[PDB]
């Protein structure tokens, strides 16, 4: 195999194990079965192993990682990334939904998303490659965790289309990876994570990009901070929106028009609670309208327009 043939081979490979990657890793849906997979993936390293200079940053192999960095470096927000204001009961999500049309001055429907128990983090893509990802730190600084998240199967390397933009979401560790690390590091003689959020930030805190590629960490993002040329006018499409550029998305989500129908769907999620492959540990009810999340704005440390209701 020519140098010529294999730098366009290359691309063939790259563009179809990523699209069954994306499949697998960001739909929850494959598509083929993974002999398929490995076959042309097992083509693409003997093409990559022939000549190391056809490797790019979006061919698949790259999420073994292999960079070991000497620490992490500031990672500035761009636009901040806010706290959430507490609800504890019925009566305090009421109170909330209260205040908003006090401000609002008429009924407001609510996108709600369940509280993924991980990290929030900062995506940042140009012209669809992606090119820093930051964790949230104290708000304004956070930490640039570029180089590991380049190992988090469902962060694309490169999205659907060559836009520029800035999204946040969760990086979590399912519970079953959850549980299967603490017995190796106890078989290990280390200190098990109490939780899958601290085993997720413990991770994301590793400086050996190789071990963190095998720590199962996931992604569901939850807003778009830098629109680009992104059209979304309200929350609920903002996550559709997020979805059709290649970012994964929760499937849980649900648009309600009333606070009763917020209610219910805590209640819903507060019993499935149990049943998912990740730990919540609550619900974020979020204005939906964008026009509207302006007009509330946000206090010092939190926007007007959400709140998370914690579970007991
Ligand atoms: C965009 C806003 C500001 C409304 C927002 N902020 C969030 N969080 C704030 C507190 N952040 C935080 N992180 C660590 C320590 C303290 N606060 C972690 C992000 C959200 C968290 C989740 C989730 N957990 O699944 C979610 N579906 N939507 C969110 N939306
Ligand atoms: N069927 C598919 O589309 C698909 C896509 C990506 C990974 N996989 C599987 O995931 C596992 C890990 O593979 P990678 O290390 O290449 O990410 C393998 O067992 C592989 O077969 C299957």
């Amino acid at each position: 195999l020519t140098l010529t043939a294999a730098t366009t081979r290359a691309q063939e490979l790259r563009k179809q194990l990523n699209q069954y990657s994306h499949e697998y890793y960001v739909k929850d849906q494959p598509s083929v079965e993974d002999y398929v997979y490995d076959r042309l993936y097992k083509e693409l390293v003997d093409i990559e192993t022939e000549f190391p200079d056809l490797i790019t940053p979006d061919s698949p192999t790259q999420r073994v990682g292999g960079k070991v960095l000497s620490g992490f470096e500031k990672a500035p927000h761009d636009i901040p990334m806010y706290s959430l204001n507490d609800g504890f009961s019925k009566e305090d999500i009421f109170a909330f939904d209260e205040r908003v049309r006090k401000a609002i001055g008429k009924p407001v429907a609510y996108c709600c998303e369940l509280k993924i128990d991980g990290l929030a983090i900062s995506l940042r893509y140009e012209n669809g490659v992606f090119v820093r990802g930051a964790t949230r730190g104290d708000g304004t600084v956070g930490e640039n965790i570029t180089e590991n998240l380049r190992t988090v199967r469902s962060v694309p390397m490169r999205l659907t289309e060559p836009i520029s933009v800035e999204v946040r979401g969760e990086c979590y560790m399912p519970k079953q990876s959850f549980v299967a690390l603490n017995e190796e590091r106890e078989e290990n003689g280390q200190d098990i994570f109490a939780n899958p959020r601290n085993a997720a930030a413990g991770s994301l805190r590793q400086l050996d990009t190789k071990i963190v590629a095998k720590r199962n960490l996931n992604t569901f993002l939850y807003t778009v901070a830098d629109f680009g040329p992104m059209k979304a006018k309200t929350q609920f499409e903002a996550l559709e929106e997020l979805s059709a550029i290649g970012f994964r998305t929760n499937p849980e989500r649900q648009l309600c028009q009333s606070i009763d129908e917020v209610w219910a769907y805590i209640e819903e999620y507060h019993e499935k609670r149990s049943t998912l492959p990740y730990e919540i540990d609550g619900i974020v009810i979020k204005v939906n309208e964008f026009a509207l999340q302006d007009e509330l704005g946000f206090t010092v440390k939190a926007p007007r327009w959400a709140i998370a209701y914690k579970f007991p």
